[PDB]
């Protein structure tokens, strides 16, 4: 469906904590981060990290005031990230899921940002088994055609 | 080279801080955190967020001791991590330039683990100009027609 550089980013609670969820739209594949306040700060940090390892460049979310701290347009501006206007918003969600998987091993973890990081692995790994590939091969696959 | 599954993971000091660079050997991919301490929680945490995100199946390291802790061992066990050793020790580096490129942005930012994030962002997106691609398309590159 979406360009492959397109990614949403959202944050949920859990356990009176902050996890940052970012997706990449075209393929489902997440990344994840249990973060200590759901602060500009935090979300200018994430995304540096994340634009460092893919090729992001526009950035989706539900909540647009996440995005207008200058802490955080300066990230953008930096990394070369566009804020995404194309998906518009009805008054996904791979959010829900991530908090099922997270339910689902919570005990094999003392800290949640564990439990996090083990949902985060068995989601991207998971076959969506229809022909058949992960979120973790889609985003590769979508990548590389994407260059060659 | 090398097969698409083997990382190399080593901690490098800073100002007195501790950042662990993850190298994707075949490619010279990095990812890299600063953590407050070198300890074995520390490394187990990176490693199910770096399984769970590319396909690891061997790590590598210049300190075995890094890798002795039930808490490390436990991490590769549930992720299904081999330590790898068909990569011997000589009495890469790609550490290097990473130390290059941060002292480069050091003063764009406040904090070192900004700087990191920029240095490894602008390594991975760094053409390796010759037929011309940069380690964030090696990568992705490599694993994709490991899949097709
Ligand atoms: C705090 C902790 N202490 C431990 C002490 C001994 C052993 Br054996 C494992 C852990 C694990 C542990 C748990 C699961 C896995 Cl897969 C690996 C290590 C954790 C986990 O935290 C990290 C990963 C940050 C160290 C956790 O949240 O419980
Ligand atoms: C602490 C900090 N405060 C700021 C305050 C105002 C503005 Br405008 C930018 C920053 C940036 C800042 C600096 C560079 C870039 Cl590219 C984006 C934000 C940082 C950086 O830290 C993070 C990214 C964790 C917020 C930094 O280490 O200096
Ligand atoms: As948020
Ligand atoms: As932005
Ligand atoms: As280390
Ligand atoms: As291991």
């Amino acid at each position: 469906d979406c360009s492959p550089g397109i990614w949403q980013l959202d944050c949920t609670h859990l356990e009176g904590k902050v996890i940052l969820v970012a997706v990449h739209v075209a393929s489902g594949y997440i990344e994840a981060e249990v973060i200590p306040a759901e602060t500009g700060q935090e979300t200018a940090y994430f995304l540096l990290k994340l634009a460092g390892r893919w090729p992001v460049k526009t950035v989706h979310t539900d909540n647009g005031s996440n995005f207008t701290s200058t802490t955080v347009k300066t990230a953008c501006w930096w990394a070369g990230i566009k804020q995404e206007f194309g998906i518009p918003y009805n008054p996904e969600s791979m959010n829900k899921e991530l908090k099922k998987i997270i339910g689902q091993v919570r005990d094999q973890a003392e800290h949640l940002k564990t439990a996090v990081q083990m949902a985060v692995f068995i989601h991207n790994k998971k076959r969506k088994g229809g022909g058949g590939y992960s979120a973790g091969e889609r985003i590769v696959d979508i990548i590389a055609t994407d260059i060659q």
